């Protein structure tokens, strides 16, 4: 149900962090994934690559050797919906919570196949 390589997020000024985004990762999967990554919407908002800046405060996002850095503009209290699209894997959908200032991972997943 839930991925076994995005398990945890870091909280920065105005932004929060996905150390394990890497795109330098020795995981194929994760380094594909990371440097190939197409689109990233947060709670329906398109965000724009911002290379090497800064994400504070921005409807923004940066991959770089700590991970996957997304700005907080687009958040709101309570459920955070992030969907990351890559060249060569499924969307990838975070959800986190805001609470009194706070975010915290909730879940990492790709839409499943129904199993019995
Ligand atoms: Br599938």
């Amino acid at each position: 149900a839930n991925l076994s390589l995005i398990t945890k997020l870091s909280q920065e000024d105005g932004a929060i962090l996905f150390p394990e985004i890497d795109r330098y990762s020795d995981n194929k999967q994760i380094k594909a994934l990371t440097q190939q990554i197409t689109k990233v919407t947060v709670n329906g908002t398109v965000y724009k690559d911002l290379i090497s800046d800064s994400v504070k405060d921005t409807n923004g996002w940066v991959s770089n050797m700590t991970g996957l850095h997304l700005g907080t503009k687009a958040f709101k209290d309570g459920e955070n919906t992030i969907v990351i699209s890559s060249k060569g894997f499924e969307d990838v959908t975070i959800t986190v919570t805001k609470k009194d200032g706070q975010i915290h991972f909730v879940s990492a997943k790709q839409k499943q196949h129904v199993t019995a």
